[PDB]
């Protein structure tokens, strides 16, 4: 039988080009996630901006050239339900998932703080 589910969340992570591509279809290969966002576009951003429903958002503001648009950054200032990463880190970014795999490294630490902090903590 193959009647299950295993959870489907979208992540439009972006910042660069190749960097955070090749890191967002492997690292669903082991979860599951449902594709989302590769690089950083500005029209992708404007719909995770005005989606306010997507599961997480990374938008990098500082790295290859901080083309997290004025919003990464306002998505930073009040943070919603989601995820980001940054040259700074978020900031504390607060939201219901509790900064979890905060971004700005070649990718370590991340993971690990991607699934070990999503415990929400007091939601």
């Amino acid at each position: 039988g193959s009647h299950m589910t295993e959870r489907r969340l979208r992540v439009l992570v972006v910042e660069d080009e190749s960097m955070i591509a090749m890191l967002i279809e492997d690292t669903l290969c082991e979860l599951g996630h449902e594709v989302a966002a590769t690089a950083s576009r500005m029209q992708e951003a404007l719909d995770i901006a005005r989606k306010g429903q997507f599961d997480i958002a990374i938008i990098d503001v500082n790295l290859d050239g901080e083309p997290s648009y004025p919003v990464a950054d306002i998505l930073a200032e009040r943070n919603v339900p989601f995820i980001f990463a940054t040259g700074y880190g978020s900031k504390g970014l607060d939201t219901r998932y509790s900064n979890i795999p905060l971004l700005t490294k070649p990718f370590l630490d991340s993971e690990l703080e991607a699934v070990l902090v999503q415990i929400s903590k007091e939601v």
